[PDB]
């Protein structure tokens, strides 16, 4: 079930951006990347991570006919890694854990055997200077339609800290914060 903070993206799509401060841009080795989502589409991102102006670094969370995956770029290649063996936009919840290491990744669904990408050509490390993770897909041209919860990425709770209003945080467009229960 959904769990934590929760938003609803609907009809038209909508965007939840976080803004690292200009000075505090971080640059990582590893990353750590969770979601829990339920949506029926074929084709969608729900999570992407920009580095600055000026460099190509990104990492990417998306659905491509109906698998989820990750696609992302440290100044090499572009390293796309994906559980290809099962349909994941049947409109029930899931969740996926992405990490990265270097050019190295590993991609879990639910608790279905973990996946493993090695680049067999070798890779830069770092993801440099990290400016903005966008959530709902809407910039990108292919925007989320249906529940995200429980957002992790590298110790921040995005999700959250949009429920709490986090200076850093601006939601546009057709997004909806979950109530609590009873």
């Amino acid at each position: 079930g959904h769990a934590g903070t929760t938003y609803i993206f609907s009809k038209g799509g909508g965007q939840i951006t976080y803004k690292w401060p200009p000075n505090d841009r971080p640059s990582t080795r590893a990353d750590r990347l969770a979601i829990g989502f339920s949506t029926v589409q074929k084709e969608a991102v729900l999570v992407r991570v920009d580095s600055s102006s000026g460099l190509g670094d990104y990492l990417e969370l998306h659905i491509h006919q109906g698998k989820i995956g990750v696609k992302f770029n440290v100044g090499t290649d572009d390293i796309a890694i994906e559980e290809s063996n099962a349909i994941i936009n049947d409109g029930k919840y899931h969740v996926v854990r992405f990490t990265r290491s270097g050019g190295n990744a590993t991609l879990q669904v639910d608790s279905w055997p973990v996946i493993e990408r090695y680049p067999a050509g070798r890779q830069l490390t770092i993801f440099n200077s990290q400016a903005t993770i966008i959530i709902g897909g809407k910039e990108q041209g292919q925007p989320f339609q249906g529940q995200l919860s429980g957002l992790y990425y590298n110790g921040l709770k995005v999700l959250n800290m949009a429920a709490e209003n986090d200076a850093n945080i601006a939601i546009v467009g057709n997004v909806r914060l979950v109530g609590e229960v009873p």
